[PDB]
């Protein structure tokens, strides 16, 4: 067992957990088409709404529901695209994007359809300002999820560069702005991209830690590379890039200190990166409870 | 102010450590020509000879005096190359090379010269054949300290590699076998590739770790700023994590002492060699956060 | 000597040049206050709108004098910059940003603001919808400028992963597309992603080929090259430019493939097609440019 | 399909050729104990000593057969060796350094055992001195055949600083030595250093452009970094590495120009580096047609 390093955040869950989960739950379980019963059970065993509900802990009562239901498609399709082809599942995507938009209508008797279609005219309608907002950061995951990247030789910087822009952690930081009503400026997201490039990492290398055993069924890691430049095991490397997440922790409580002390903190600012820091607390206790990194 | 993680390594100090201490230092005082009493306290308040004897507390009782002279006069000639350039840098030591071999008779107007014949005409007296192995080593390592940086790149991966093969570690692992009169085989020494490996690149980071603040005192080149720059971070925040990294290399060691013993085996001498290692990198640690060599 | 190895890479010119020139030039002479009358026919020489029409020989004819115009001032801008610290310079840049989007009016006694101004507010009464999609691009641009470079090792594979990217290789994309009149969905833009990331490659490449002597005064494949391969500058250019021959043969598979799943679109077509004329307009101006002091 | 660009280097083979070889040939022929008339056959066609006397074309006429037999031996241990493990090889070859040194007599039933004590100890009866010089290098050589590798992120720069230390550039370079009775004192191979380290390179990276085709059978060759880096094919990669090869060629005209220049390049030193622009042209002739690279 790793034995994590003590840390000054900790994971806190949504309040409402128990009743949007049951809700959107059902919904998909309604609406969905899985294939069987074994399916169906491994869904509700997933429990994507807790997962959103650890991630999104201070989202507001009455918009959590639609982050619940915007990472639980997005699953769901993750999943599917595993069983096609590149050209397949680029097609598939790239159908729901004109829908998401809302400018192609669905074909109401294609589940993936009608629910994403519904899904974003419910969210316009409740905030059509942050709904369109975070359209292209969702285009922007859409679309990586059928990328074929490069192998190349990548040194533990090079890595956590590409990390620093991961867009699945951006798509993170967006939907939780999303989900506290948080309307950010222009101004003030430049005042905080050093914080974000230091959350992305973070959220990156614990996913990696824990991972990895799954990984080691394209190789891609920060337990592999820093275990290869340091020339230690594996099991050494996750304990090593671990206080190195300590690290980015006290890194993130300094930036935001520094913020504040040059007043440039605003509430939202505050709300903000409060709410990054609870990713990174809830991302680490997903990471050692999800069946996803079993085997 | 930096707190050190735990470590299951002990550092030892030879017993004679006070005994050759005086003899050696005495001697230099002597002979070296220090330009005052400013300098002779200095000198003796560095105490080199006490370094020697925390790297090789295993050392024989009537060898650690070579040790100790051998490396102050390294550690002397080491502080007045930093005053001059690369080229007189190197012909001062190249003339001292031959004077090393014993082919060239002493200027015994010149200290340094006559210091560094009569040391090792000593050590051949004693144990010729060993005193003759340790010559290579000395004389990479002499001629390094003068040799250019040949720029390039360098990610944490090419730095520690280029680390587990420090000339500076390799001549004190020859010196240290030397002084404990251990006499390997070409064979044996290549049964302990990864320890020696593993071990230079303890030492080199650890000596990292301390003296940063004074190499920032300037194109560094150390695994602190490659490691802070790589990760994002404070050096302070990155000296933390290389230390970390050092308690695995501690790990690895004994696992790949345990790995030595029980595949096939060791060696009386490569038990002693290998234990000898584990002293250094301890002596080292202890060494780098007490000498004033890294102060600011 | 130098010399580039065969290329079957054909820059082309755009016809209106000559009278683009005298239109823009003209223009800048009359607003642009330079020192003396020296830096004023070093202006003329430099001539930044041929450079323009080298880089987009198929823009649109009422269009290509809206790019020579926003890289005219570009580039006046960066000359400007080279003499001001970081924060002098961002300071400069971050007002030019509001008046480009003709939030704030430009002070008329200020030559660089109303020049910002009117070149913008012109091209929004020609096509607001694509001219609207160029204040990004450009506005990454001017951010980048006045930036010091981050502080990380890097090699070879990492600073051409780097220079994949290149806001400016962006801009000058997205100028194009305004200039050739190409409205392309972000869906066919993805489409065409290695075939940028390819292009942008081989504009920076052949500019650091160029550029290295008058940078004498860094980061660049030409130093980094010298050093991994241990060989004289003037080695790691020739071996880049035969780099650059394979991303140019790189653009043409990459094209056929494009064609060849039935993902070609006309006016992806287009683009691609312009990119190329890019690469070989780059080189052609990286070649003789004065700003490298040939 | 893959033409060598233009190069002022020229391959050149040993005028004694036909008569070493037949003696070399029949010599092992005698010895070694081939499994069948098969291996014979193949062995003979291999022809190590033609291979010996094209990266030694200058060696003098009474030494080229010490080359022939020395790299004969090699190249048969070194096959033997593929059917071993690290450990089983190791021990193999550390029997035979004593034996080498003539520290240890060879088991007279043994043939790789006192194959290799006659072929020493006839070296050191034409040239003691010499002889007891080249033991280092091809210890150090028989000793790198056998360890692991380490698998380790690696960019063209860390590939070609490594290739510039290799064992086997340097038991050439060496052999060569030896083979024209170069004596070099300490001084006159430092100021040979870059001149050595260009040429290893060289070398190298020309093994690597003919075996990467072969080494595709399933790792570490320039033909790969290089391709990932750039993001290019292993062909395209091979064109731009062969012009690289060429600036070396240049590099090392110039190398030789500067030493000359200055004052500090004596007969031994001139003869040494023509013989390794002959090491170089003669590498890549036989790497372009070794059978050991092919299907
Ligand atoms: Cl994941
Ligand atoms: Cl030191």
């Amino acid at each position: 067992s790793l034995e994590p390093p003590p840390s000054t955040f900790q994971p806190l869950c949504h309040p409402l957990v128990e009743e949007v989960s049951k809700e959107v739950d059902g919904y998909f379980l309604q609406h969905w088409n899985f294939p069987n019963e074994k399916a169906r059970k491994k869904f509700v065993a997933a429990g994507f709404s807790r997962v959103t509900c650890l991630y999104f802990p201070k989202a507001l009562d009455d918009r959590i529901h639609f982050a619940c239901r915007l990472l639980t498609v997005l699953f769901l399709i993750d999943d599917l695209l595993e069983y096609m082809s590149f050209e397949e599942g680029s097609a598939y995507n790239e159908k729901l994007i004109p829908i998401s938009r809302g400018d192609v209508l669905p074909d109401r008797s294609i589940p993936v359809e009608y629910i994403i279609y519904d899904l974003w005219e419910s969210m316009r309608a409740h905030d059509r300002e942050m709904a369109d907002e975070i359209l292209e950061p969702v285009f922007l995951f859409m679309r990586a999820q059928t990328d074929r990247t490069r192998a190349r030789p990548m040194g533990l910087g090079g890595y956590l560069e590409y990390r620093e822009r991961d867009v699945g952690k951006e798509l993170l930081a967006a939907l939780m702005r999303f989900s506290m009503g948080l309307k950010l400026s222009p101004s003030e997201l430049q005042r905080v991209r050093e914080i974000d490039a230091n959350c992305s990492k973070h959220l990156s290398v614990v996913n990696d830690i824990y991972s990895y055993e799954k990984e080691l069924y394209i190789l891609c890691t920060s337990v592999q590379i820093l275990a290869q430049e340091a020339d230690v095991t594996a099991e050494a490397a996750k304990r090593v890039l671990f206080v190195m997440c300590r690290e980015w922790e006290l890194r993130h409580q300094l930036l935001v200190a520094r913020l504040s002390a040059e007043g440039l903190e605003t509430p939202g600012l505050a709300a903000y990166v409060e709410g990054l820091e609870y990713q990174m607390s809830g991302n680490e206790l997903w990471s050692q409870t999800t069946l996803r990194y079993s085997v």
